[PDB]
């Protein structure tokens, strides 16, 4: 039995030995460039394939596995949305996906960069890096001191809701769909409005569908409170981001945290250092005292990445075995 | 009856204008310059001074306040070291401090900036700043993944316990003196080295007493885990600076969170920028991708300056008609 990934990192390499040491009837062999049409055969020769990226699953390229005797493909990572799906099921595909592999991941990413921005961390952190040692007049706010409100009461959302809690300040939540355990400890609010209305922190937890495209926008921030922190980690569509600008730009928004941006694609998780930087208006927020850019990077922690090798393999492992697949993606 | 304040800084306004509207009977005037000399004559027609300063409070100073009829004198915060006291005692002064505004504040500045070691957030920020968008490989290390490892278990330490355990880590403590219901739950370990050997994250939340100078040395560095995390927001002289270098150096401390260090004193809490720093190995550690320098600013939120002014304005009032000071300074 033979297994061979795509695009391993030095990050993953400890999962795929602790995998590998737990199934050493299965031969594993990797390699760190991307799948494409050339890189197909490297495959030659094992019973499936494990993948992470974003380059598309384009129809020659699962030719090319096929041709090459692979019709098993389990995924590192989520999306599933740049693989041609028509020629997979040409190909009689069986294909498997990681859905869950940390929400805490994500959810303490928020709550850093809320608690950052909350105590004026940047703003600090510059003076200090120019040598201005001077604490005042820079002065922070107190977690504990702030009614927190969570978007989103899905399994991060909820995650990011303890760890506000454990600092001790006061939680809410909203969300169109309700958690009958979180409804009975009272912690929804009325109405998306009526959160607004009462927080001082805004965390994003929901997913990018048509109703919450541009949710935070010019009207809705109008209704926050004044010196309200915004935290996205979600999704980029979220976020009207010229109208977050102009809410920083007025004074209505205190800082604001983004993991994630309409207008990442191609940009995030690319090195422009000495080249020209394509997206003025991202470099400019990077820049900012009061706002906290970084790359799609909540999912990045040690127990995600782990949990993304392993879960990848077992499912690969499942469909080369004849094994009904954990978790499945539909092809 | 009036109260007369020095050092008045604008975030401190607020709090002064909410201990008035409470005490509509007492009249408050102030001003933003230092106490001295020749401004004690500020004073005159007050019953009593609200203060807050480095600069010292000498004989001199002590005797031109008793001149302009004040001998009833509140600090704001905690320290009373730069007090003539011979004279003090020998013009009759009564003196408060305030010793307790936030616990909160000091054990959040810790939480934080050790999840943001752990996060790796300095690196990926620094990476951003140069228009270097990857992610990795600078991942993440997930506080909840910690054994968190607290040294002093007073009401400081106890809230860092509570904001870690919010996370999901696990919380393990040392204090020569047992808080009775933690040692029901089982939290202390029986010697610092069990501490050492156990936690991934070391904070240190107790005094600088004798006993404890140079508590983190070569000796103890060698027996705390590979890419342990060491937060120090106490007190300067609990570190050997060095010994603490020669661990980031080789590797075997992950990253170090300081806001205090040792010999800061005339450097802290002053603006260097653009001219000559006075200290080399200071300058280094502020640079250093894994270690976060604050210029003891954990006390620096609004939450500590509204009780930094209320509970001064509070004692001062409490001399001056002849009640027992909540928190009064032998003199």
């Amino acid at each position: 039995t033979k297994i061979f990934a795509y695009a391993i990192r030095e990050d993953e390499k400890p999962f795929l030995k602790e995998w590998e040491d737990a199934h050493k009837d299965v031969e594993v062999e990797y390699t760190d460039k991307l799948l494409t049409p050339e890189t197909v055969a490297l495959a030659k020769g094992a019973d499936g394939v494990v993948v992470y990226q974003q380059l598309d699953y384009i129809a020659e390229t699962l030719q090319a596995l096929a041709d090459n005797g692979i019709t098993k493909m389990s995924l590192r990572n989520v999306g599933v949305d740049n693989i041609d799906m028509a020629k997979a099921k040409e190909l009689g595909f069986q294909i498997t996906n990681v859905p869950v592999y940390s929400p805490n991941a994500i959810a303490e990413h928020a709550a850093i960069q809320a608690a950052r921005i909350l105590r004026q961390d940047k703003a600090m952190d510059e003076k200090v890096a120019r040598h201005d040692l001077r604490w005042a007049p820079t002065i922070g706010r107190e977690v504990r001191d702030q009614v927190v409100g969570v978007v989103g009461t899905g399994h991060i959302g909820q995650v990011f809701m303890q760890i506000m809690e454990g600092f001790g300040a006061k939680v809410i939540t909203y969300d169109i769909f309700r958690n009958p355990e979180l409804e009975k400890k009272g912690y929804y609010v009325d109405s998306l409005d009526d959160l607004y209305k009462q927080a001082d922190v805004i965390s994003l937890h929901v997913p990018d569908v048509p109703a919450n495209v541009h949710m935070i926008n010019d009207e809705s921030i109008a209704k926050m409170k004044q010196d309200v922190v915004i935290v996205n980690v979600s999704r980029g569509p979220l976020v009207d981001t010229d109208a977050v600008i102009r809410g920083l730009d007025s004074g209505k928004i205190f800082g604001y945290a983004m993991d994630v941006y309409e207008g990442e694609v191609g940009i995030f998780n690319e090195d422009w250092e000495g080249k020209e930087f394509p997206d003025a208006r991202l470099a400019d927020l990077i820049a900012r005292p009061n706002v906290l850019v970084t790359p799609k990077t909540a999912f990045y922690t040690t127990h995600a990445v782990r949990n993304m090798v392993v879960k990848a393999f077992d499912n690969n492992l499942e469909l080369v075995e004849g094994k009904e697949a954990e978790t499945p993606v539909k092809v």
